[PDB]
């Protein structure tokens, strides 16, 4: 759906942000910070889930650009491996969120953002 | 989930560029210039559906910015119908995307398209 590769890198930046927030939002609740309502909880990470699968096909070949790391394209099965692992990293956090169980939702929200770390550390650039 | 303005302005531009492009994506198949998969549009209309809903809890109150036009937040009444309305005409699309109505998906297609210029024309900036 990218006529060029910087519509491509707009995109996944779009994406990643958006992920960045429906993610973010959710710390203080896991530190207790703010209360902790379960229906809300459940229908954000429903939002974060469909997000969470969106910037994957915006690095498609020949879409060098923003800040990605070229290592993205010349091991796709590694960072295929990265991404997969990200979004059941997603799915336990939904497991959670639907069950209204808090201390699994604390446990998944710290290895998801683990799984954002191991992305960035071999495929973002500083 | 905004620290500041300028976060809820970075918020609401990612989700409407996400938007313009599970939309735009839809305009060759629309035109006939691109196969029709039921099953795809059906998918990609879900994901419109998700992402419709996200840019108005980004323009709450003391966030101007960006090329949001004031008369967003000098009466909001007309700017949540103007809001309310788009995202009935994406449930338009939806239900066309969902039946695998192809002339349905058209019409409302060309309708959404009218109501994201219907907002603009009263609320973008030039
Ligand atoms: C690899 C499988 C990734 C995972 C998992 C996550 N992110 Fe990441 N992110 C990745 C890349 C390669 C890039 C650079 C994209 C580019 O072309 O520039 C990024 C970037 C971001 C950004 C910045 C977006 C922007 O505005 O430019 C943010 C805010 C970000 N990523 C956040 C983020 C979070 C919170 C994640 C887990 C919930 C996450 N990312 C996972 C690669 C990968
Ligand atoms: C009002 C109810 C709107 C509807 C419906 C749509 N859009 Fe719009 N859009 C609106 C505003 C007020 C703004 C400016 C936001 C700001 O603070 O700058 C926009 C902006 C856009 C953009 C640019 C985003 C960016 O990268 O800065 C795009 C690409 C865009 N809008 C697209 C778009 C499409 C395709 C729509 C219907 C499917 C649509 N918008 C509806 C307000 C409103």
């Amino acid at each position: 759906q990218f006529a060029k590769p910087e519509d491509a890198v707009k995109y996944r930046q779009s994406a990643l942000t958006l992920m960045a927030s429906h993610f973010g939002r959710m710390t203080p609740v896991v530190k207790g910070q703010a209360p902790y309502d379960a229906v809300q909880i459940k229908a954000n990470v429903e939002v974060l889930k469909t997000l969470s699968a969106l910037p994957w096909a915006a690095f498609g070949p020949g879409t060098e650009g923003g800040d990605a790391r070229p290592e993205i394209w010349s091991d796709a099965a590694s960072f295929k491996q990265k991404q997969q692992a990200f979004q059941d990293n997603i799915v336990k956090l939904s497991a959670a969120a639907d069950a209204g169980d808090l201390d699994k939702l604390r446990a998944a929200f710290g290895d998801v953002g683990a799984s954002c770390k191991a992305c960035h550390d071999a495929y973002r650039k500083k």
